[PDB]
């Protein structure tokens, strides 16, 4: 990673915060193309110094996905990693993540809209995929939304994927299973069971969430109950607008080897 000076980042308001993370927006000054002077808009994502041990997981998170590059995938700028600090530079996108989007804006979000970021949150997989590069955090507030929807141009929302934070890998297991259903069943039993077919699962739990104005599956279960759902070998309920129900249970298998890829997704997506 670039490494980018403390001096050189101002700290502004709280946009919320992530396991063991704090994320701010904040200002990077940097020279820029032909050499000119910038005031950049960027997140500042911020390790606990309190969990400072997980800054290798916390880093290799946003490395791996740095390492392509992709008109879906989140823009890193670079790391300070000056003093005491362990910091991610990244894009600042405007309309932040998507399950925050989408609880404040339900009533003015349709279907035409949800398969819109379905199919593209699709092809960012798909390159993932083709590039057997694991993700292993699939879920709404991991979906950027850099542009809004435009009907008066015919525009369609335009989408980013943003990086896992640390890996289920090395996470203590009750944030797996408060986890549940985007950690998958078999990464219940044993996280290093984290594998390409992971992320097809948790597409499914985040087309859920995209279907369902920003709801937590489950949410009303504690931890246990999570854990006896999987046991008990459920799936999720069709959301109220249910159009993409079938696919959601299609790649919600509790066999991972049957679920399906992203290309045949993206057919599917594309059928309807
Ligand atoms: N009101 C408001 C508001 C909130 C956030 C943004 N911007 C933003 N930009 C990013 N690059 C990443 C994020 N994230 C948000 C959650 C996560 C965890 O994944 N990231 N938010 C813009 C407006």
């Amino acid at each position: 990673f670039h490494k980018i000076r403390n001096e050189d980042l101002i700290f502004n308001e709280s946009l919320g915060q992530g396991t063991f993370t704090k994320i701010f927006k904040g200002v990077r000054r940097e020279v820029g193309d032909y050499g000119q002077l910038h005031e950049t808009e960027v997140l500042l994502k911020v390790l606990d110094k309190a969990h400072r041990n997980y800054s290798e997981s916390f880093f290799e998170a946003a490395s791996m996905m740095s390492k392509l590059s992709h008109k879906h995938l989140v823009l890193n700028y670079g790391v300070c990693v000056c003093g005491d600090e362990n910091i991610l530079v990244q894009e600042f996108v405007k309309f932040g993540s998507l399950d925050t989007y989408l609880k404040k804006n339900k009533n003015c979000i349709n279907i035409l809209w949800k398969l819109e970021v379905a199919k593209q949150l699709a092809a960012a997989m798909h390159f993932l995929e083709e590039n057997t590069l694991i993700h292993g955090n699939v879920c709404a507030k991991n979906i950027l939304l850099i542009r809004e929807e435009d009907r008066k141009t015919g525009n369609p929302p335009f989408i980013k994927l943003s990086d896992p934070g640390i890996s289920i890998t090395v996470l203590p297991k009750d944030i797996l299973q408060e986890r549940i259903p985007w950690v998958p069943p078999e990464c219940i039993e044993n996280p290093k069971n984290l594998n390409l077919a992971t992320d097809k699962w948790s597409f499914g739990t985040t087309l859920w969430e995209i279907c369902s104005g920003g709801d937590k599956p489950l949410s009303a279960l504690d931890s246990q109950r999570k854990l006896q759902f999987y046991e008990d070998r459920h799936q999720l309920p069709a959301p109220k607008a249910a159009e993409l129900a079938n696919l959601i249970n299609n790649c919600m298998d509790y066999e991972p080897d049957h679920r399906p890829s992203f290309r045949a997704i993206i057919r599917d997506l594309n059928s309807l």
